[PDB]
C-alpha cells in the first residue's frame, strides 16, 4: 500500500458495558497488576465556584467527606465492580495511580493531601502526606496537589504540586522530603523546567524518566529521574491550550488535552504518540457520548487504554491496534 499516516488506530471497545456507570466527577484511572480497572472518582462533590476562595482554603467543609465508596475496582470484561472503597475520608479527589506493591497512591485538592492506601486493609491510609485542608508552599504542605508517581527500583514518591504551586516534590518511602524542582513558567515564553498547573505524571521505568502534563502551557516536559535534568519538551498545535493527562508504555505517549475556547480550531482528542520522537501518530475520540473534560488515561502493555471524565462522569476503554487499512482509510 502507499499513503502514510500511521496504520495505527484507537477504537472505543464497544462490548465494554461501564460506559453504562453512573459516578460522580471521575478524576483518576489507573490499572492494578490483574490488569483491573481502578477509578477514583467524587461522588456527590463537584470542583465549583463556591468550593474555594481567594487564598485556596476549602469552603465545603461544613458538608463533610463524599460519602460513598470512591475508589472503585472494574473488570476489564463485563465492567463489573469487583471492590469499593474510600468512603468518608476525601472532599475533592484528583490524582490516583497504584505503585508496583498495588498500594494505591491518591490526592486530594481540597485537603491539601496525599495518601498511600493498602486496598486490603479496613484500618486506614498507610501514609497521609500534608497537612489537613491547609495550604501551602514549604516542605510540610502542598496547594492543590494533582497527582503521584512512585518509582518500582527505589521507591521514590514524585508529587505533582500543581494547582496553586509549581513543584514537583520527591519523598522518602516513609514520607520525607528529600527534593523539589520547578518554578512558574515566567512572562512571555514558559522556558525548561517552568509549569502552570503541572497536572498528571507518567514514569519512565527504564529510561530514567518522569514526564510531566504542564496543563495551562499546552506541553508536556519530561525529566531525568535522577538528577532532575530537563531532557525534553514535547509541544504541538494539535493539543490546543491544555494537556490534562499523559500514561506511557513502551513505545507510545498517550495524552489528552482540554476542551475548546470559543473560535478555537482543536477539538478535545486522546493523542497517541511514538515515544522517541514526540511526533502525534494517531488522534481518537469515543463513539458512545462524549469528551467534555477528559482527566485521566492509562494504558496497558495489552493495548488498552482507559479514559475518565471529570464533566460527562464517564469512563472509556480503548484498544489500540495497527491495519493495514484503518478502518475507513
Ligand atoms: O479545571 C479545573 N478543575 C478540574 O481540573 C477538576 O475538576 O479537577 C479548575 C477550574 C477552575 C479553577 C481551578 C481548577
Ligand atoms: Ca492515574
Ligand atoms: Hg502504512
Ligand atoms: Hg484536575
Amino acid at each position: 500500500h502507499h499513503h502514510h499516516h500511521h496504520d495505527f488506530h484507537v477504537e472505543e471497545e464497544l462490548d465494554w458495558p461501564g460506559v453504562y456507570l453512573l459516578p460522580g466527577q471521575v478524576s483518576g484511572v489507573a490499572l492494578d497488576s490483574k490488569n483491573n480497572l481502578v477509578i477514583f472518582h467524587r461522588g456527590d462533590h463537584v470542583w465549583d465556584g463556591n468550593s474555594f476562595d481567594s487564598k485556596f482554603v476549602y469552603q465545603q467543609r461544613g458538608l463533610g467527606p463524599i460519602e460513598e465508596d470512591t475508589i472503585l475496582v472494574i473488570d476489564p470484561n463485563n465492567a463489573e465492580i469487583l471492590q469499593s472503597s474510600g468512603k468518608n475520608l476525601f472532599y475533592l479527589p484528583h490524582g490516583l495511580s497504584i505503585d508496583t506493591d498495588g498500594n494505591y497512591w491518591v490526592t486530594d485538592v481540597a485537603l491539601h493531601q496525599v495518601f498511600k492506601l493498602d486496598p486490603h486493609s479496613k484500618e486506614g491510609p498507610l501514609l497521609i502526606l500534608g497537612r489537613s485542608m491547609q495550604p501551602g508552599s514549604d516542605q510540610n504542605h502542598f496547594c492543590q496537589p494533582t497527582d503521584v508517581a512512585v518509582e518500582p527500583s527505589t521507591g521514590a514518591v514524585f508529587v505533582s504540586d500543581g494547582y496553586c504551586n509549581s513543584r514537583i516534590v520527591q519523598f522518602s518511602p516513609s514520607g520525607k522530603f528529600v527534593t523539589q524542582w520547578g518554578e512558574e513558567s515566567s512572562g512571555s515564553s514558559p522556558r525548561p523546567g517552568q509549569f502552570s498547573v503541572p497536572h498528571s505524571l507518567a514514569l519512565v521505568p527504564h529510561l530514567d524518566q518522569l514526564c510531566v502534563a504542564d496543563r495551562e502551557n499546552g506541553r508536556i516536559q519530561c525529566f531525568k529521574t535522577d538528577t532532575k535534568e530537563f531532557v525534553r519538551e514535547i509541544k504541538h498545535a494539535s493539543f490546543g491550550r491544555n494537556v490534562f493527562a499523559i500514561s506511557y508504555i513502551p513505545g507510545f505517549l498517550f495524552a489528552v488535552n482540554g476542551k475548546p475556547y470559543f473560535g478555537d480550531q482543536e477539538p478535545v482528542q486522546g493523542f497517541v504518540m511514538n515515544f522517541s520522537s514526540g511526533e502525534i501518530i494517531d488522534v481518537f475520540k469515543p463513539v458512545r457520548k462524549h469528551f467534555d473534560m477528559p482527566h485521566d488515561i492509562v494504558a496497558s502493555e495489552d493495548g488498552t487504554v482507559y479514559i475518565g471524565d471529570a464533566h460527562t462522569n464517564t469512563v472509556w476503554k480503548f484498544t489500540l491496534t495497527e491495519k493495514m487499512e484503518h478502518r475507513s482509510v
